[PDB]
């Protein structure tokens, strides 16, 4: 097991055995990220590298790593790895797609059905004694939310989660607009999804829920502008990129009722804190939990340990990134 | 407009609209439940009356009522009203069935989601600052939760709300097992729902939800016995009314690890306060909000009218729950 590979956090031990007779396994053992200082440090000996999506690994990583061939990253999203720079280094850039899906996708309607339901106020409301308090048990008025079933819903990135989000959709009778780069029909065919350029889409729909990767396009795709294109009485969910939504723009609309609410598993920075944003009652958070189910981490850790075992076997990695490194240079140490 | 009716609480304006032309319309004012006092005193020339789940709507009621022939319940289910003695009496009693259906079983799911994915939890973390202050931004084993997708999920009693329940749950591709009192062929083929004795669908399950009237049988059903047959991992769901579970055996469940959490919308006492339950952070409790979408409320208000003015026009009520007194009097004033 001559192969080195570093891991940036401690993903569930399941991938971690798995590497352990093909690699000399070293894992960063802190919660918080690791710091680059040490990293850069920790990186010079190493053929694979197993990062996180919170770790930026620009040119300089690659650069204090001579020896590194391979990167995998444990998520699917890879917007924190310079893969341009990594393919012209011949080194090979994996990721996790599938394994998480549903698990985000879950979180998904998760998020949306707390908020448009209110969940979480209510459980502070109870958990507080507040309800208690009041003397008040049942009330014709009292926390009235808005519908999910038989509503549109306009899905904007229907990729791997953004499908899964739809195949839930379905089962509440939603009528599902989408906006995406493409339209692939075997896939409008099976969910019954109809394309709608995002200006139309974002006039229909009661619930918005953005699922594609961040880049230069989708860069602040919701900004003040089209959050006004919205229904006063939709529902934004995002658990795609926190920079996919201009917080600014989202916290006007919210204040000045262009829209009812909000959820958000993603920010613009993590970890976050923005006092305007956490007083609104319209808004649900949570910290980035997408894929956190047992099932979906567990598989995540076993894809990346077939992606580096893979590659080491001299064979391309079943979940490989950028293709066109395959040019550069073949799978190998 | 002769007739004369007193609406206990404030409903939706559109149900009062509707009775206005042809009822004398009184409504209770103030957000806590009418004090039995002024009650008793309210019904003495009334014809109809328009109650909620918090009030007791028995004999000592339906004596200080001489003139009282119609009690339309503003709830599907009629717990809280003597059925028995109503018939005995010639009054007609109503509820307001399948407006409802959607919004509580959208708050059912929001309940198996917030709980499995411990969305009130995260929320707290990040809303009150606490995620930014621990400087970690992700972590693979942070917040980690069950996977809703593909698993079995039993609901106890598959009657309106359940179905609606079924119907979302093969949205997330869920083997459906049920227990209920009776198996309806053309249901169970129209869901793919399995029948299973109490028993087997508790040692089965990956998420347990109650929808059962409260009634003799029901009382208590989720007692200490039936949640040790539950598994360590799964999740109850209780939409249904607070007194079909023992709130102390599942307070022991819980702290002990029979059970993974419970999302509760229903309490044995409300409001409810109970410092053990509240405690606990694999818990989700909202207050009885079951049914509170714009639409579902408003629904409501216009079934109930709609019940008050067939029985006026000497009609059978479209939602009249005991049709035994169809003999003990006709429907009238
Ligand atoms: N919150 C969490 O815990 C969590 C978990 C997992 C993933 N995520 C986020 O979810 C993202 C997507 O995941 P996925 O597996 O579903 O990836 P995916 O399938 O590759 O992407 C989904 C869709 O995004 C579309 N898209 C890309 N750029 C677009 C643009 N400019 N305009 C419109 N549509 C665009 C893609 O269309 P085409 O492919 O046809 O161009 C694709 O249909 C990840 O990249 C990550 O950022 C978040
Ligand atoms: N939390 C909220 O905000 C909210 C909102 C609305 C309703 N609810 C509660 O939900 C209840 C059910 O609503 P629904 O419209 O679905 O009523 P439903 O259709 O009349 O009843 C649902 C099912 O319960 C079954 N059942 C009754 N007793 C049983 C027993 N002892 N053992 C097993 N199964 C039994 C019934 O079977 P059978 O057909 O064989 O009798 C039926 O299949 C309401 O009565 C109310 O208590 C709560």
């Amino acid at each position: 097991m001559k192969p080195k590979v570093f891991i940036t956090r401690e993903i569930p031990e399941v991938g971690i055995k798995m590497l352990e007779d093909e690699f000399e396994v070293e894992v960063w053992g802190d919660e918080k990220e690791i710091p680059r200082e040490i990293l850069l440090k920790k990186v010079k000996e190493v053929d694979a590298l197993v990062t996180m999506l919170s770790e930026r690994i620009d040119k300089e990583v690659f650069e204090n790593a001579p020896k590194l061939r391979i990167v995998a990253n444990y998520a699917v999203g890879y917007d924190n790895i310079d893969i341009e720079e990594a393919t012209k280094r011949g080194i090979y850039v994996t990721n996790t797609p599938d394994v998480l899906t549903d698990a985000t996708a879950d979180l998904a309607f998760a998020l949306l059905l707390a908020t448009a339901r209110h969940v979480v106020k209510g459980d502070r409301f109870v958990r507080s004694g507040e309800w208690k308090k009041r003397g008040v048990a049942w009330h014709p008025k009292w926390f009235l939310g808005y519908d999910v079933y038989g509503k549109t819903i306009g899905i904007i990135g229907l990729g791997r989660i953004g499908q899964a989000i739809a195949k839930r959709a379905k089962g509440f009778n939603m009528r599902i607009l989408y906006y995406s780069r493409t339209r692939k029909e075997e896939v409008e065919r099976e969910l019954n999804a109809e394309f709608k350029p995002l200006e139309d889409l974002l006039r229909e729909s009661d619930f918005v829920v953005l699922a594609v990767p961040l880049t230069r396009e989708t860069y602040h795709l919701i900004n003040e502008e089209r959050l006004k294109l919205m229904k006063k009485t939709a529902i934004l969910i995002n658990i795609a990129r926190g920079k996919v939504v201009d917080t600014n723009a989202l916290v006007k609309a919210l204040k000045e009722g262009w829209i009812a609410g909000a959820g958000l598993d993603v920010f613009e920075e993590e970890p976050y804190y923005n006092e305007e944003l956490f007083k609104l009652d319209n808004v649900v958070l949570t910290p980035h939990i997408g894929s956190a189910s047992f099932g979906a981490r567990e598989g995540m850790a076993e894809l990346v340990a077939k992606n580096l075992i893979a590659f080491k076997r001299g064979e391309i990695p079943p979940t490989l990134v950028n293709r066109e490194v395959i040019k550069i240079r073949k799978p190998g140490f």
